[PDB]
RNA sequence: AUCGCUGUGAAGAUGCAGUGUAUCCGCGGCUAGACGGAAAGACCCCGUGAACCUUUACUGUAGCUUUGCACUGGACUUUG
C-alpha cells in the first residue's frame, strides 16, 4: 500500500509495494520521507523517474565508507 | 318563650312522658352541665393512599473493575 524509498529496512525493499500496518505507514514512514501511500493518480510519474532511485541510494552506502572511520576512534574523554 | 327529678329513647335529655318546683329583669362571683369553644382525632382501624429510611425483597442504574475491537507501531525470542 506504500512505495518504499530506502533499502536498509529489516523487511523492506527498494521500491516494492508492501502492505503494512496502518500505524507504521501513518506515524513513522510517511512523516520521515521514506515511504508514500500507493495512490493511482501519479503512477505514470514514477516510471519517468526510475533513474533517480540509483544515485542517492548508491551514495548513501558510499558515504558510510568514510563515516564509520571516525566513530570507533574511542577518543571521547568522559 | 333555654328548670329539677324519675323514666324513656341512636342506649348519659332544658326541649320526650309523668310529676314536682318556679312572679319579671339585672349586677357581682363560682364553674357542676350545655357529651361547653378551639384543631374534617395525632392513638386504633381502613385506603390494591403518600412520603422518607433499611436490607440478604424485586427490578435496575452511577461509580469501580475484566476482556474483545479501535486509537496501535517494528524487532527478536519462547511457544500452538
Amino acid at each position: 500500500e506504500v512505495i518504499l524509498l530506502e533499502k536498509v529496512a529489516n523487511l523492506g525493499n527498494l521500491g516494492d509495494k508492501v502492505n503494512i500496518k496502518g500505524g507504521y505507514a501513518r506515524n513513522f514512514l510517511l512523516p520521515q520521507g521514506k515511504a508514500t501511500v500507493a495512490t493511482a493518480e501519479n503512477v505514470a510519474a514514477f516510471e519517468a523517474r526510475r533513474a533517480e532511485l540509483e544515485k542517492a541510494a548508491a551514495e548513501k552506502k558510499a558515504a558510510a565508507e568514510a563515516r564509520a572511520a571516525q566513530l570507533s576512534e574511542l577518543v571521547v574523554t568522559l
